[PDB]
């Protein structure tokens, strides 16, 4: 029948079973390449529709840049290329014919886009430039891939803005990060922690990186859900993105830049956070189908005239819901049982199942079964639009509240290395006082791996920084020491085992 | 102060200046690849809106398949692979590490998708499968690229359907071809000829190819606008897309498949067809901005009272046009002159410019300027909504009528090789009685020389083939009238 893999036993096999039986993912014959079937792609589209509308309000415009980079352009920002070079895929021939020059597939589009920005900017009035594109990128790592979360090819949005002043750029970084938090929290019903990446973890070639971190309670691990960088002038100086202002005559000034990105990793996090042992669970805000209508109790005995009346009543509900902007499907096919339909649509995580039997049809009522809790309700026909809308809104709230509770009990403060170690081995993420230096972050990773006390099902790995929270749980006492002991702490920092 | 190159002189240079000064295209530092700036991308989004909605009504669903394909999957259909192999780009290393096996970038996704289709079809009840994707493909030809029309990488949509019976597949082929004709004719105001590709020109690995053909009179050359193929069973026998017959126990049947594609070549044809010596000209149906509002007559003389009232009048036209679902921009920027704006939006082909100066505000009226004809109209204020919509519709009709006249002018019939050659070097396309044989089509190309090629066998030819006509080669009897011409 349905799912038989259990989430609290083997998470990896549960994850693979859920994403395939929900018809979200299919495996491609190339490792780390995954097919996004319609049930998953529609979630990406719901994300796209929301985010596109929001950034359009900010003045951002969509466009499409080439997928290839020249070796010359790829290497102009040395920090950036040093970080990305081992995983850049190279095209070297066409047919059997060697190319003029090997060309790179974009791992990210800074080095594709910024020679164009340098052309388009001549005067102070050519700024700001605010472009976004929905496209695929390729990061050809040889580590083990995981669908949605960590893949060699993925779909994303990347935004790239260039400003005359640091004030404007700084403002945008946080506006975009707020939108990413809205994607996770309002659409996907996933709570996130906003923060700044440490020096170790920031975008190579950027000034600073801001992030949203989500928590996967089944793992005890956290994952970076989205990212908003201030690149400063590090790319404009290397690509000659210069203007002249009459206020500062003669001197050429370098543009201040941001880039920001969000991928289909979103869909994996929603799968990990909300899925259960019956399969996927979709937040109503992104569900391709919010209500599935299924005609029940049909036997051989049912009169043919009665049967037609039943299929017509199911289509009645469908049209009523379509007219109130509820996304809806009537699973009317003859070639599957009611039980098989119940199971099929539960695996796919449809928020509400609408059951219509001949008895309920004739009594002008129906049954609504919520997916998150399995609770059932008998509803009078005349109320369908009203109550279904409310159940949808309650489902969204409930999913978020549950996930918020988990976050609140798995994120705590510790003020010493020993307490940090212990709390971390209990499967939580921890805010600790931290010196910020890259070397101390390496030492933290090394020794929390070394000193790990293994709880039965837990991952065996060192702790990494996640973000410096904008709003820590507590305020740093004056003169507090980092967990390293030898440097004063600069801020509370969230640390955990992570993806 | 705008366009200097003339369309009737060096067309290629006109095209280059129009697509750059309308801020549609930028050159990338890799030869032959182009940046789609927002002005162009927004047209592609309009096309996508229409077409996405329509194919959703047909039961088609969007997905995303990998961009990479393995050697073994690529060569399973021999005809298809042979035709695409010289233009397939190959990834051979990541960083410095040579890859174990080179992997290919998709030129088209039949060989990416159809292994999965074979997994998904378990039974008659798993059909039909109807999938579409909006994505990029690479066809690395070493010939001279041309923005929009012929490019090494381009955005498209590719739809791929598998059915249990040929009757279903055949129906869908024509429904999609009709939607492509609607994109060109209702959205882009470009007339097209529907037809079938000759044996020579049909999609490699398919049984037949339906197409829409457009005509660029500045060139005398035709261009293939969009195509819908019936792949028959050629691919399902190679990739084992099978289901058991519901009535004959044990007998496996091979699914009947179609595929159909439409690319950003659309935008290029729109530019070549409607553009003039002032620049781009947008059909209102796909125009990002349908009406641009431009304040005029601001001087240092004008009082702050008067300037702020003028700006507010502009914003009230903005609100009222947004209210009636006219896509409007108010260009209220102070650091650009009104002349600069007139030029900027003319080059970008905005259908209507709405000028408001102080005296016009004080006369409760404004000036509307149609981009296509250059005609200025004075419009009372209270009529803004209804008049502007009228003009927008008239613009769309006018662009389509002119272009339609052009095609009627440049597509004529001929029944000999002599007049075929005369009318062809006339800069026109000719329907001629044709035998359909490949050797004779090679021959027509060799004789006509740039040689003419076949374009389509029109669904609705201009004349009925009169009983027993012979083909222009002379050796054989004709089988159908066939559209021929020089081609992009
Ligand atoms: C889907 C996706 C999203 C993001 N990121 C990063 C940026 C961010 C942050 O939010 C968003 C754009 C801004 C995001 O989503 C990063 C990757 C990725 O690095 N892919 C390559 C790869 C392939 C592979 F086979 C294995 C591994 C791998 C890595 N460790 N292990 C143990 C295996 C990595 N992939
Ligand atoms: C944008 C686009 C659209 C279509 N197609 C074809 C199919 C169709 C029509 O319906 C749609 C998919 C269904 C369409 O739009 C085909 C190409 C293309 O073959 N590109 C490769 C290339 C690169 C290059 F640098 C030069 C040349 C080249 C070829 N001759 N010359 C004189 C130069 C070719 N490109
Ligand atoms: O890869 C990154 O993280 C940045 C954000 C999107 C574009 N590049
Ligand atoms: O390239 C072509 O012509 C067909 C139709 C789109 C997918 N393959
Ligand atoms: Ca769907
Ligand atoms: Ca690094
Ligand atoms: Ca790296
Ligand atoms: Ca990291
Ligand atoms: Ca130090
Ligand atoms: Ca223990
Ligand atoms: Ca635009
Ligand atoms: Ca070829
Ligand atoms: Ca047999
Ligand atoms: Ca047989
Ligand atoms: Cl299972
Ligand atoms: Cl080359
Ligand atoms: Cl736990
Ligand atoms: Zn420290
Ligand atoms: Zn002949």
């Amino acid at each position: 029948l349905g799912l038989e893999a259990k989430k609290e036993e083997n998470l990896a096999d549960w994850y693979s079973q859920v994403i395939t039986k929900s018809e979200m993912i299919e495996y491609h014959d190339i490792s780390g390449c995954y097919i996004l079937r319609p049930w998953a792609y529609a979630i990406w589209e719901a994300i796209k529709d929301f985010f596109d509308a929001e950034i359009k309000k900010l003045g951002v415009e969509n466009c499409y840049f080439p997928m290839f980079v020249s070796q010359s352009a790829l290497e102009k920002e040395k920090t950036h290329v040093a970080d990305f070079a081992p995983e850049v895929a190279w095209v070297t021939r066409s047919g059997k014919t060697e190319l003029a020059e090997p060309i790179a597939i974009r791992p990210t589009s800074e080095t594709v886009m910024y020679p164009a920005y340098a052309k388009w900017v001549q005067s102070h009035r050519d700024l700001p430039i605010k472009l976004n594109q929905w496209c695929n990128v390729v990061r050809w790592e040889f580590k083990h891939p995981q669908p949605f979360l960590r893949t060699r090819e993925f779909l994303w949005q990347e935004g790239h803005s260039a400003f005359a002043t640091m004030e404007e750029a700084a403002e945008e970084v946080l506006q975009i990060l707020d939108l990413y938090a809205q994607v996770y929290e309002e659409l996907l019903a996933i709570p996130v922690v906003k923060g700044r990446k440490t020096e170790k973890e920031k975008f190579a070639g950027g000034d600073y990186t801001t992030t949203i971190e989500a928590f996967i309670s089944a793992s005890g691990r956290a994952i970076q859900g989205g990212t908003s960088h201030h690149l400063g002038q590090n790319f404009s100086k290397m690509f000659e993105i210069v203007f002249e202002d009459p206020k500062i005559p003669g001197e050429k000034q370098f543009a201040y830049q941001n880039s920001w990105g969000l991928t289909t990793r979103t869909i994996g996090v929603m799968t990990m956070v909300h899925g259960d042992n019956m399969g996927l669970v979709l937040p109503p805000r992104v569900a391709c189908v919010q209500v599935v209508i299924i005609p029940c109790g049909i036997t051989n005995a049912l009169s043919e005239e009665d049967k037609e009346a039943l299929i017509a009543k199911c289509n009645d509900y469908r049209r009523r819901l379509l007219s109130v902007n509820i996304r809806v499907r009537a699973d009317l096919r003859d070639n599957y049982s009611p039980g098989w339909k119940f199971n099929h649509w539960e695996l796919k995580g449809v928020p509400i199942r609408l059951e219509v039997g001949p008895r309920d049809m004739k009594s002008c009522q129906f049954v609504a079964v919520r997916r998150d809790t399995g609770e059932k309700l008998t509803v009078a026909e005349n109320e369908a639009e009203t109550k279904l809308q409310a159940i949808l809104e309650d489902i969204q709230v409930t999913l978020f509240t549950r996930a918020s509770e988990d976050l609140k009990t798995h994120m705590v403060v510790a003020n010493t290395m020993e307490d940090f170690q212990k709390i971390l081995d209990s499967g939580k993420i921890v805010q600790i006082p931290f010196c910020g230096e890259i070397d101390c972050e390496d030492w933290i990773k090394k020794t929390t791996a070394r000193d790990q006390d293994l709880e039965p099902g837990a991952p065996s790995m060192g702790a990494k920084s996640l973000c410096i929270p904008f709003k820590p749980l507590c305020e740093l006492q004056p003169g507090a020491k980092c967990v390293c002991g030898k440097n004063p702490a600069k801020y509370y920092t969230l640390f955990g085992r992570s993806y």
